[PDB]
C-alpha cells in the first residue's frame, strides 16, 4: 500500500466535474477547481490546468497528471512548512502517509492549525493523538475517512485500507 493507493481511495476518481462535499467544484482524484459557486469559473479553472479547452470533462491521464502533481505539492508544502516539517521528521513512514493524507485534503494551513495533535504526534502519544484529531469539524463532515486517517495515525499500519 502506498500514498497514491491511499489518496485513491480515500477521493475517487471521477472524470467530469464535481461538487465534491462542500458545494466545491472538483475533478479526478479530489483535485479542487474553486471555491466560486461557478460553474462557469470551475469550467475555466479546468482549462487553465489542463491547459485545453475541457468542457468540464477530462481523461484519466489527464487526471492522474493532477494528481501526481497535486502529492508532489503536498509533501513539499510540508517539507516547507515550519508547523509541520519538524512533525513529518519525527514520524515512521506509515503514519508520514498519514500526515501526507490530511494535507492533501485540507491545505498547510489547515492542518498546521491542529496543534495540539501535533504536538501530541511529535511526543508519540498516539491515542492521545487520535482523541484530539476526532474533535474537529473535519471528523464531523467526513467521518468515514478521517477514521482511516486517525487509525492509520494511532496504528501506525494500513489497516483501516486493507
Ligand atoms: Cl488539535
Ligand atoms: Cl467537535
Ligand atoms: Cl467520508
Amino acid at each position: 500500500m502506498n500514498i497514491f493507493e491511499m489518496l485513491r481511495i480515500d477521493e475517487g476518481l471521477r472524470l467530469k466535474i464535481y461538487k465534491d462535499t462542500e458545494g466545491y467544484y472538483t475533478i479526478g482524484i479530489g483535485h479542487l477547481l474553486t471555491k466560486s459557486p461557478s460553474l462557469n469559473a470551475a469550467k475555466s479553472e479546468l482549462d487553465k490546468a489542463i491547459g485545453r479547452n475541457c468542457n468540464g470533462v477530462i481523461t484519466k491521464d489527464e487526471a492522474e497528471k493532477l494528481f501526481n502533481q497535486d502529492v508532489d505539492a503536498a509533501v513539499r508544502g510540508i517539507l516547507r512548512n515550519a508547523k509541520l516539517k519538524p512533525v513529518y521528521d519525527s514520524l515512521d513512514a506509515v503514519r508520514r502517509c498519514a500526515l501526507i493524507n490530511m494535507v492533501f485534503q485540507m491545505g498547510e494551513t489547515g492542518v498546521a492549525g491542529f496543534t495540539n495533535s501535533l504536538r501530541m504526534l511529535q511526543q508519540k502519544r498516539w491515542a492521545a493523538a487520535a482523541a484530539a484529531l476526532a474533535k474537529s469539524r473535519w471528523y464531523n463532515q467526513t467521518p468515514n475517512r478521517a477514521k482511516r486517517v486517525i487509525t492509520t495515525f494511532r496504528t501506525g499500519t494500513w489497516d483501516a485500507y486493507k
